[PDB]
């Protein structure tokens, strides 16, 4: 069973938490985004997302780096840095992910995500979990690297 918690989209950019916080690899992140018909964001898209009001208190993959977008300074979220803060030093490889959907509205889309459109045949119950609690489930798979499984 896999629970994927999603935020609102901002300029098409959203945060995905898979079950436990920080349990996704780089290769899984890419696979996951792919299941949403999305891609790992470029820095520039992430900068745009941020300027429209996107912030989280969780580190996550983009294309090339691990980042956390911050608008409002906070002691436990990136130590009061603001902007798209790049993670510099870490021992470990697992974080959350950000994904980018080019088809999303240009601003805040807080409507509910109701499908993992591009997931493939598999045995896992995959549940998408919105912040307002609304859920969509399907039996399938999205991971293409065996070590991720």
């Amino acid at each position: 069973q896999i629970d994927l918690n999603v935020t609102c989209r901002y300029a098409g950019v959203f945060h995905v938490e898979k079950n436990g916080r920080y349990s996704i690899s780089r290769t899984e992140a890419a696979d996951l985004c792919q299941a949403f018909n999305s891609t790992l964001p470029t820095m520039d898209q992430m900068k745009l997302a941020l300027s429209k009001g996107f912030e989280t208190c969780r580190y996550g993959f983009i294309e090339g780096n691990v980042v956390i977008p911050r608008i409002h300074p906070n002691a436990i979220c990136a130590a009061n840095h603001t902007g798209v803060y790049i993670l510099v030093t870490s021992n470990t490889s697992h974080y959350d992910t950000y994904c980018f959907n080019a088809s999303a509205p240009p601003e805040e889309d807080c409507t509910s995500v109701t499908d993992l459109p591009n997931s493939f045949d598999g045995p896992v119950t995959i549940t998408i979990v919105n912040r307002d609690g609304t859920r969509y489930s399907k039996k399938g798979e999205y991971r293409t690297h065996q070590e991720d499984i």
